[PDB]
Formats: structure tokens, C-alpha cells, sequence
């Protein structure tokens, strides 16, 4: 009878919470929370039920980190074991470099409890933002600090490097002096060399805090004053220093041919443009307001989503102001199908022609979704 | 009347997974250029908005290069804001990850004086964290392209974490989405891992409608007709460690740890040996968890309405965030319902001195002491925020 859903808070206070998310903390009957700023926590306990409890209350200064996290992982079990609809909330991502939340998802599992993550944005999403890198240009390995020193792993120096967690490095309380840094700087210099610079990332949580994005040269890590910066929000970015060549053999393989910012092939597209014209009609959102609120319904309420699934076909019937192709394509509970109704070519839209029982059946659910991985 | 650029995601998920911050600037922004995914995303966008609309997806077309869609969807946006516009630009997911025309926009934006910035939105990373359970941080996690692995002759490696994106299209974009190179991936995953090891294929759920996949194969599965029909260009591959390193001791040791550091951090998937979840390290804590008093006495949320009220207004409403650092102590005296504290914090603009006025002692507020001014103002922005929830 109970369940646990876990959600995230994002990074920056308030704006990084996501709509579903805010649509649980209004609805949840017992919320845990993880936190870092008493802006994101105000926020949270006052669209809430007035159910919650704050997880930080389990650390202590000279107390294993890890005892800590079982106990966090526990309150939020006993509730679910009592029968209650429980919402934990952890900053950021609540499964990026977090031990109470997939296990206590598991545990819930295991003894027989509905258990969901939802995910929120995380401290790399944020650093891709701000820094204005593509993590799909050269690849991207992510990685904790302490994690990669005990595993005695070595840095790929042909791809973007991501080290989260460089002020905690060795610290298995919650007494941070920076005591072991040197120790990730040796691994930096080994494999970067002492000229390659990085970048130290602090995104900003509050209003008031100013986005850290300072580069240091490997040499300057050891640095008293530079050293003194990088605290237990800090996350690195290291470029790559030397990109992997192309293989022409893999390229012909695949069967793929062998800056200023307004070079001629640029200056070409954008005299281009006002008169482009597409070989084919493109389709046009054409939905009712009925459709509209039921898939908005569907998207931000729970409990509707868990009806329709049910009973698509009675759940559609509850909504009246559904043309009939809306309801026929809604029945179906399929993906495919709503685009073709929800989506429809001008000149059919100006003709009355509404998509026949057939087009819409016909919806290919794989290829509906247009990704040109832009 | 300056014009500006903001580009920011959607998210995967239809709608929900978009951001308050977001969405503020959808209902506020003068225009909006989008690409997204499903037509629920794309009608709430439009409903929300002032109604000033631009689908970016228009500039796609078959024998027409992809780049020139770009470079003509990064010109649309700079066009208005040039012509002094508040622009927000939003595209599937995060904005930032595999989207060439929202960099080239940004650069170009500022290059020409204008404020340009990214929102970070949800990723298929992201999404596939959420829906898998595995956290990066435990083995570490390597993401990449399929094609570009193959390209550059890259090898996986197996101690780690590895996502694989685009695996539905391997070798080739355009419309055709013929998966007829896609064997070259599984080599390189034989070679790496071989036959006996097992991946899984992840799409998470765009629409209501959308079931989420999260099947489990072989590597010898993967040359199987009924396995290579359910691949497609939403398909991510995960695959788990297979010889995660061992805990080295002298490591340990040299990290100042204790000698008790055998194993790194639980992964529950079940591709990892999963220790039992109430071993006597585990009972131990839960046992003590009722009676646990700290060495000190905690601070707890305490800020009056008018703080809470401004907090809010500059996460959400970007012209009020401009206002305030313009001018921050001109700011707090427009809101008159702040204490005099609350007004001195907010007038230094940093982090450390909120955190003084926002949040104190259950003692101090029962004797109704309220924090000084040189409190306040000493309070250190490098040891505000705590912020971690793994360990060795
Ligand atoms: N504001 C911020 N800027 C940069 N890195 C940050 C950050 N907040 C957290 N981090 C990173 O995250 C680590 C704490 S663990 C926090 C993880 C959180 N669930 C998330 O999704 O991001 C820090 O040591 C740092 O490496
Ligand atoms: N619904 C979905 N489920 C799983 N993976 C997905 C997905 N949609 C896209 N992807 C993955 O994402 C790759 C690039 S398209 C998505 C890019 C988006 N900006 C983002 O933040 O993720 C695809 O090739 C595929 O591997």
C-alpha cells in the first residue's frame, strides 16, 4: 500500500525543479529532503502538505558519512512499510553521486513496495550550460575523486574529464581541509602533463553567488592561494589534450565520405533562408483544447495517468470535447497514434479532412519521434 | 531595451520535465524558437507563451546538409535579439548536449555584446540514470557516440560504467535510419566484453503512451533478428562494468582511510555481486538511528515572508535578478517587510550572510536572539553549502 518516489531539487535554488516535480511536493503525503540552501527548503515545505522531514539532520562532524546515509535511506523504508505515499527529494540529480536513494529504491522493491526515481538536473548538466561544452564531441567520462585514487584508475587525456567531489578527497566524515587534494593533483600531473589547464566549476545555488569558471594551469594546483578555493562544491572540467585521429579505414566502414562564424558556407545558408522552401508540406500542431488538457493532465497528474492507463478507451469518454479521431487515437494508448492527430498537414486542415481510422492506426511508434541530433 | 539570448531544454519526458525556471521564461520571453520532440511539449509551449512562435524543425529537409539548418536556426534567434528582443531558444533535453546550432548562437551573441546564456534541462542521461538505477559515481561512467567511438578507434573500457548514445543509427544520419552498420558497434563490444556479457537497451518514455524499455541482451543477442528490429534512434545502450578494479590497500592507506575499505560503493542493479542490504555495518546504523543526538545543536529554517517572498521573485523572474544586482541594497529597501538584518544580508550579495539570516538556532529562537551584524557579515561563503551524499 505504501510507495517511494524519489525527485531531485536541481542545482540552482527553486529554478531547476522540474514541473512533475513540483506537481509531487504539492501532492506527496510525507516528504524527506536532502538540500542545500534554506531558499530551496522554504520552497519545498511551503507547497507541501506540511509532512516533512530534513535527511541533513543525520550528519555529524566526526560521524561516518556512511552510517548517515543507511539512516536517511531507513526513515524514508519505515514510512513506506507504514503505508504511507512517500516523496524523498535530493539536490540536484537524486541518483548522481547519491547512496540513500537507489538504496532505498531497492529495498522498497525487494520487499514488494512500488519505487520510482524521477531524474533532476545535475551538477554536469549545469557545468555543461555554463562552460558551453557538447560532452558528445569527444566523449565524456565522469568520475568522484576519492574513487578514482582508490581504484588507482588512470585519466583518458583524448576526451572531457569530469572530477565531481575534489575538496572531500579521502574524507569519509564530514571534516574537509583539503588534507589529500595533493594526492589527485600527482594523478593530474601524470596524466595531463604540467602545462594543461583546467577548469574549477562552482555553479551558482543562490542568487546572490557568482558562477566559478577560473582556469589553472596544472602547476598552479599546489598553490596555497589556489588551493584554498576549492571547497566541497567544487567540480573540475579537464579538456582533452590530445583528441584520438580519425580512422579513415572505420570512416569508409561506415559508409560515411571521406573558425569565423560567418565563413562563405555560412553567409550562403543565411541568404538562403527567407526564401527556403521544404520539398513537402510539414505538418502543424492541430489539436482541441481537449486534447490539450488531458495530455497535460497526463503529464503533471499521477493519479489521471494511472486511470487512463487502466481504461484508456472509459478515460477518453470522461472527456467530451475530444473530436472523434482524439478519442479513437487516444483508445489506442499508443505513441504513434497522437501524433498523427495531434500534428496535421495545412492544406487537409484547411480542407476539413480529419486523418482517417486507418492513418491513424497506421502510426509507426518508432519513427513518429523526429531526432536529427541537432 | 537591450535584446538577449536564453536557450534552454525541455527535457525527454513530455512537459513534466521541464524547469520552473523554464517555464517562467516561456510565459515572459517576447520570442520563442523551438525544436522539440512530441506535439504535447510543442502545444504547451505555444499556450504558455505570448504567442510570438518559431518551430525550428522547419529548416530541415531531405538533400538539404543539416548544417545549413543549423547555421539558419542560429540566425533566426540572433536576428531578433539583434533587433532588441527578449529570445528563448528551446530544444529536446539539454540544450547543450548533442545541439550544434544553440553554441553557435550563443558565441555569436556574445562576440556581439548582447547577454547570451544557457539553461541547463533534463538529458537522456539523465533519464536513464533515473529509470536504470546506477549512479555514475560508483565505478565511473563514460558516455559517448556510437559513430564517434568507431571513428576515432576507441575502446571501451569494461571496469567502468559505459553509455552508449545514438546506437540506433550507427554510421549515418539522415531520414533512412537503416541500421546496416550497426555490426561494427557489436565488435567493438565483443572485443571489449565479450559474448556472454549483458548490456541493456534503454528508451525512456516521451508521451503518457510511451512504455519504457529497459531490456536486458546478451552481446551474442545483439546479431538476432527480433533483437536488431527494436532498436531505434531514441535507443541508448547501457553497459555495466564487467572487472570493476579491486579496492587497492596501499591506495587506502595513502588516502588516509581506514583499513576497513575493502569494496567502493554499492551499485543495485544487479549486474554487480550485491552485498545483503542489513549486514551488521547496516543494523549497527539503523539501530542507533532513534537515539542519534548531535555533537551540536543544529540550525533550522527560520526567514521571514518578505525574505522568502524576494528569494523566490530572483530564481524566477530574471528582470527582478538584473534589478537586484544593479543595485542590491536599493533592491532590499523596495521590500520594507525585510528585517534589518534580512536588508544588511541581502546588501552584501553573497551567499554566506543568507544562510545567517535564513536559517538559526531552535535555542536562539526561543530566547528570541536574533543574529549580529558582525555575524553576519563573517560569515564564510566557502563553508555555506554542504553537499555530499556518497562515500567510499
Ligand atoms: N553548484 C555546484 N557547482 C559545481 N559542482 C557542484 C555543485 N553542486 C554540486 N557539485 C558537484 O557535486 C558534488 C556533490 S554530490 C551532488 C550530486 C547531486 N545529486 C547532483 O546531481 O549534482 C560536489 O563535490 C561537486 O563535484
Ligand atoms: N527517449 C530517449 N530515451 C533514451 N535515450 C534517448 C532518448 N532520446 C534520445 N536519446 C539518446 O540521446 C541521443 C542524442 S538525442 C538527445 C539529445 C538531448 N539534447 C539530450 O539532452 O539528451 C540519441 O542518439 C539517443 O542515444
Amino acid at each position: 500500500p505504501g510507495s517511494l518516489t524519489i525527485a531531485g531539487s536541481g542545482i540552482a535554488s527553486i529554478g531547476h525543479i522540474t514541473l512533475e516535480t513540483l506537481a509531487l511536493i504539492k501532492e506527496a503525503d510525507k516528504i524527506f529532503y536532502a538540500v542545500t540552501d534554506p531558499a530551496t527548503e522554504c520552497y519545498i515545505q511551503e507547497n507541501s502538505r506540511g509532512d516533512h522531514f530534513d535527511l541533513t539532520t543525520f550528519y555529524d562532524t566526526n560521524k561516518k558519512r556512511y552510517e548517515s546515509y543507511v539512516q536517511m535511506s531507513e526513515v524514508m523504508l519505515r514510512d513506506v512499510r507504514a503505508g504511507r505515499n512517500v516523496l524523498g527529494i535530493f539536490y540536484g540529480h537524486p541518483g548522481v553521486f547519491v547512496a540513500p536513494s537507489h538504496r532505498a529504491i531497492a529495498i522498497a522493491r525487494e520487499e514488494g513496495f512500488q519505487a520510482k526515481m524521477l531524474p533532476g538536473i545535475s551538477a554536469e548538466d549545469y557545468m555543461f550550460a555554463d562552460l558551453g561544452f557538447d560532452p558528445s564531441t569527444y566523449g565524456c567520462m565522469t568520475q568522484e575523486a576519492t574513487e578514482l585514487l582508490v581504484r588507482n584508475k588512470k585519466l583518458d587525456p583524448s576526451i572531457h574529464n569530469i572530477i565531481w567531489q575534489v575538496g572531500s578527497v579521502g574524507v569519509d566524515t564530514m571534516v574537509f581541509d583539503n588534507g589529500k587534494f595533493h594526492l589527485l593533483v600527482e594523478r593530474l600531473e601524470k596524466d595531463f602533463g604540467l602545462d594543461h589547464k583546467i577548469q574549477h566549476y562552482i555553479g551558482a545555488i543562490l542568487p546572490q553567488s557568482v558562477t566559478v569558471k577560473d582556469t589553472f594551469a596544472i602547476r598552479d594546483l599546489r598553490k596555497e592561494e589556489v588551493l584554498k578555493q576549492f571547497t566541497t562544491t567544487s567540480t573540475f572540467y579537464v579538456p582533452p589534450r590530445t583528441p584520438a585521429p580519425i580512422d579513415p579505414k572505420a570512416v569508409q566502414a561506415l559508409g560515411l565520405p571521406a573558425s569565423p562564424a560567418y565563413g562563405p558556407d555560412e553567409m550562403r545558408a543565411v541568404a538562403a533562408l527567407d526564401s527556403f522552401v521544404p520539398s513537402q508540406e510539414k505538418a502543424v500542431v492541430h489539436a482541441s483544447r481537449a486534447m490539450q488538457s488531458l495530455m497535460v493532465d497526463l503529464a503533471l497528474r499521477p493519479a489521471l495517468l494511472e486511470q487512463y492507463k487502466a481504461d484508456p478507451v472509459a478515460f477518453a469518454n470522461t472527456r467530451n470535447g475530444l473530436t472523434a479521431q482524439e478519442k479513437f487515437a487516444l483508445g489506442l494508448k499508443k505513441p504513434g497514434p497522437i501524433f498523427v492527430v495531434m500534428r496535421q498537414l495545412p492544406s487537409a486542415i484547411a480542407s476539413g479532412q480529419e486523418p482517417s481510422q486507418e492513418e491513424i492506426a497506421r502510426a509507426d511508434d518508432a519513427t513518429a519521434f523526429i531526432i536529427i541530433y541537432i
